[PDB]
């Protein structure tokens, strides 16, 4: 007798992340007038301030991919 | 008795991240007029301030890819 | 008794990151007029300030790729 | 006596045509397989033939504008 | 006696034509497999033929605008 | 006696034609496999044939603008 | 005597296939399938042909004229 | 005596196929399937043909004229 | 005597195939498939041909004229 082993696994797979703003159409978006009048203010602690008419903001901490393969043949 | 081992795994796979702002159209986007009038203000701690009419902002901490393969043949 | 081992793994795989702002069209974007008028302001701690009409900002701390292969044949 | 004529027409008008294919998204459009097998044909007059998987013909004989304007002051 | 004529017509009008395919989303449209098999044909007159899987013909003989205006002041 | 004629027409008008393919996104369009197989064809008059997988014909016989204007002051 | 006869006459024969139009004459598309036939005497066969045939044994003209 | 006859006459024969229009005369698909036929005498066969045939043994003209 | 006869007459034969138009004459598309036929006498066969044939044994003209 004899032993024949053929190990031909095939991987054709796709792992894909599509995360954020993709393929959107923005036709003539208009931000209105913005007026910020401030008088006699006191701030004791940290201030973060954002003022504007039209904002497109995309934040993507996600969309990571992890692929693990193990192949083991023992004789 | 002879032994034949053929170890021919094939990897044709794809791991892909598409993260942030991709393939978008912005046609004539208009930020309106912005007025910020500030008088008599006091800030005791850190100030972060952003003023503007039209902003496109993309932030991508994510979209990382990790691929691990292990191959082991033991006779 | 003969032993034949053929070890011919094939890797044609792709690992790809496309992170940030890619392939977007901005047709005639208009930032409006910005007026910042400030008087009698006091700041006791650090100030970060940004003023402008039109901003395109892309930040990509992400999109890293890590590929590990190990191959072991032990007779 | 005396005469005063103040002829000050103001024209801020718009005439616009937008004709054909504008602002569309065609995401991954696919024409399938086409086979034309042909044997023993006779054509005694003119032939126009067109063969193909995918098409995007944009044909615009139209659009376009006439502005005809006349100003006449007779004294 | 005296005469004063103030002739100030103000035209802020818009004439607009939008024709064909505007602002549409065609997500992954797919024309199937086409087979034409032909044998023993006789054509004694003119032939127009078209064979294909997927089409997006946008034909616009129309649209377009006429603006005819006359201003007449007679004294 | 005296006569005063002030003739100051103001024209800030616009005439615009936008024809054909404008601002469209054609993401990864695909024409499939085309096969034409022919034997024993006879043609006794003019032949136009066109064969191909993918097309994007943009044909514009139209558009164009006529602005005909006359100003006449007769004293 | 003044003797001045005039012949201005015409004698014409127009015989056979004259001035016809045959526009794309063509034909019905023809299949003949024949198996194990037997013929013991003459065969004439036409299959899909467009024979145009003219015979004119006639069409002759005769003028006799005589003067005294 | 003044003798001045005038012949302006016409004698015309017009015989056969003159001035016809045949426009796309053509046909339906013609099929003949034949198996194991037997013919003991002459066969004439036409299948799908467009024979146009003219015979003119006639169409002759005669003019006889005589003067004294 | 003034003897001044005039012959201006015409004698014409126009015989056979004259002035016809055959425009894209073409034909029905022909297949003949034959197996195990037998012929013991003459075969004439036309398959898909466009024969134009003219025979004119006639079309002759004769003029006799005589004067005294």
């Amino acid at each position: 007798g004899s032993v024949q082993i053929v190990y031909k696994p095939v991987d054709l797979s796709k792992v894909t992340s599509k995360c954020g703003s993709l393929g959107n159409i923005h036709h003539k978006p208009g931000g209105g007038q913005v007026e910020v009048k401030s008088e006699k203010l006191d701030f004791k602690d940290r201030v973060q301030s954002k003022i504007g008419s039209l904002d497109n903001i995309t934040h993507v901490p996600g969309g990571g991919n992890k692929k693990i393969e193990t192949h083991k043949l023992t004789f």
